[PDB]
């Protein structure tokens, strides 16, 4: 129950898998696809890429990013990323996933973001809990993107 703050924001959705291997402390995130993304270019679509941050206690510990897909609101990525998180800390971290529009000049604006892990709620918490309940198994799930203002207030 609960969560769902981004549902009516019409920013789009992201699908990714999570896998956690406790013995090795290996956390794997596969960015699969995004859909229904907000348009971010005047006269056009968006040039989306995805950023992943590992966080704890308001600090960005590690940063990864996908390749950029041009001129689409429904990008497919299928790009894998791994992090090292010891099992004693896996319930105390966040994985933050942000979709942005690449612009050749100017700060790249976020479309929206979500996080899973500590302090996550709703479908975000469910995905994380499913990952932890099933060591070694990747679990794929869709998530609704939420405005950065809101998500960042929860992460800070
Ligand atoms: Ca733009
Ligand atoms: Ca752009």
């Amino acid at each position: 129950s609960g969560g769902g703050g981004g549902i009516l924001e019409k920013l789009g959705d992201i699908c990714f898998s999570l896998r956690y291997v406790p013995t090795a402390g290996k956390l794997t995130v596969v960015i699969l696809e995004a859909k229904n993304l907000k348009k971010m270019d005047v006269g056009g679509l968006s040039d989306p890429y995805v950023k992943i941050h590992l966080m704890q206690n308001g600090k960005r510990l590690k940063k990864k990013k996908t390749t950029i897909k041009k001129n689409t609101l429904n990008p497919y990525y299928n790009e894998s990323f791994s992090f090292e998180v010891p099992f004693e800390q896996i319930q105390k971290v966040q994985v933050v996933v942000t979709v942005l529009d690449y612009d050749k000049i100017g700060k790249n604006d976020a479309i929206g973001k979500v996080f899973v892990g500590y302090n996550s709620t709703g479908a975000e918490l469910r995905h994380w809990s499913d990952m932890l309940a099933n060591p070694r198994r990747p679990i794929a799930q869709w998530h609704t993107l939420q405005v950065e203002e809101e998500v960042d207030a929860m992460l800070a």
